[PDB]
RNA sequence: AAAA
């Protein structure tokens, strides 16, 4: 399949990292696309403290075919990935 | 199932990171939940180097229903999280 | 099999990690050979952000033998892994 | 089983990390219990880079009963543990 | 290596 995460704030500002397949969408993986974006510097996003990050997760998680994954930015939070 | 990490001084602080499943429960996810509570600084907790830390893993992976993890922290390692 | 990550600058520069085998090749794994090779200060490279990674990742994925898996760093960011 | 990943310089320094299960034994797993032995500072060794690594890693995932993994630091780099 |  493919699982697009997408941090947004706010704002409304989108950045989409290059998508995912179902087969390997984890909490793991998602820091791991997000860190990627963000480099070398260790980011910061308030959000992942949440529940409702790990429900939106398996929300996707038992989902059918190609999805998109929400985080939630501050709009300061997302000029890490500008 | 749910299986809660709490992050607990000698004081008596709590904090409880989100919910992870059963099926998910590893030494990996639970320093992956932790580090999502303390953000984008790496936090130190010394107990991780304790066996007690394993023992007490290995203890919550063996065992039926709903459980929650305890992390021991100095009451100076808990204001990482709080 | 072997699969080897090769950092590649458009000088021309190699810098060949040890292999690992086909059975353990990720993202996550690739990143974790990298990280090796460039030690206790995390990197930047810019192509990990690129779309082309993650489908240059699903092509070695889906392959027979031992293959070689390149990572384009810029002519600065290679000299991180030297 | 279990699994004690040793940090040794040429010293004679010994630092046991605490026993893993064969079940769980892999590359992220070795570096994960030794940056639990470091902290919060990410840690150097400069043996991560070199082949025999890998080898004497395939080599113990491919034993019976527990084993020993033994990890290479400088006199210098065993300080970081200690 | 907790996102490597
Ligand atoms: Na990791």
């Amino acid at each position: 399949d493919e699982i697009t995460v997408v941090l947004k704030s706010p704002n409304g500002k989108n950045i989409k990292c290059p998508p995912m397949p179902r087969k390997d969408f984890s909490r793991a993986e998602v820091l791991g696309y997000i860190g990627m974006c963000s480099g070398a510097q260790r980011f910061e996003i308030a959000s992942l403290k949440t529940p409702k990050f790990g429900e939106n997760l398996l929300k996707i998680i038992k989902s059918k075919g190609s999805q998109s994954f929400i985080v939630d930015c501050t709009d300061e939070e997302i000029d890490q990935f500008s």
